[PDB]
């Protein structure tokens, strides 16, 4: 049980494309529809395109095996209505939504979160990590808390209410 | 005649490597030194690595042929002491130092500048483009002025004084 992260590179885009075609669920209410093409993936996840939005892509690995995709982003200046009240350039948010996109039968839980937190605090410009799980996602909230995150309350995002959680460098230590 | 820019991808790293061992000048005051390997270049300019620093890499093209490399960056929050007085997330900096690195002949002047500015302003989050040429570089400064930038004065950077120049979305229109 060794969970670790690396930068995602373009060679990973084929793999991500494969994983998104595993994770593809059309719910009865039917957003989604499409189902991504290799070109769709390249277009959305190209590292250079993510760079324009201050997003950094990662591959989460279990025992050297890539099992999912993660992203960190600079909260401040995110746009499309995201994190509009942010003031501090050092806040990084994390997006673990694709962190089991390979559909392993078990999630890397707080181990995954700790490794991402540790990696991000390696950059001296980073002051605090935030994450915004669904208010109904009690298990993810608990995993974040076990990893050192503290619930701050519920915020309205473009995707709806979210439970806003943070870990400062100081708290992390 | 027709200058365009596209996002740089990993495929371009070899070409960039070649351009760099091509426009390679060692100055009497010694620096630059080591001389770049493919590995140095692929490591330093890997788009995912640039993403971690909120830097977007571009390949400048003339009539569909690659002639040089350009980067833009989010000024706010850059660190290593860069742009510490910035407060606006919408500010993007440009770095044209390698924009004629193919050294295939005559340089794209204002045309290049305008195309990079246009591309950045296509992002609604971008409020202002900045550039920081050497104060002795009177010709670069003139090209930036022809392209719509306005001198704001001289600022101290980690690399010494630079002439601070900007073009607001308003001014560009």
């Amino acid at each position: 049980d060794s969970v670790t992260l690396r930068l995602m590179t373009e060679h990973d885009l084929a793999m991500l494309y494969e994983w998104l075609n595993r994770s593809h669920i059309v719910e009865w209410w039917g957003g989604e529809e499409a189902r991504p093409t290799l070109a769709d993936v390249q277009e959305q996840y190209l590292p250079s395109v993510l760079a324009q939005e201050s997003v950094t892509p990662y591959i989460a690995m279990l025992n050297g095996e890539p099992i999912g995709y993660a992203q960190s982003y600079v909260a401040l200046g995110s746009g499309d209505g995201w994190w509009e009240e942010e003031t501090d350039p050092g806040v990084r948010g994390i997006d673990l939504s694709l962190a089991n996109a390979s559909q392993l039968g078990k999630g890397l839980g707080t181990k995954l979160v700790r490794a991402l937190v540790e990696l991000l605090f390696n950059d001296p410009e980073v002051t605090k990590i935030q994450t915004d799980p669904s208010p109904s996602n009690l298990r993810a909230i608990r995993c974040y808390e076990k990893a050192g995150f503290e619930r701050q309350g519920t915020v309205t995002t473009p995707d709806g209410p979210a439970v806003y959680m943070v870990q400062t460098r100081q708290a992390f230590e």
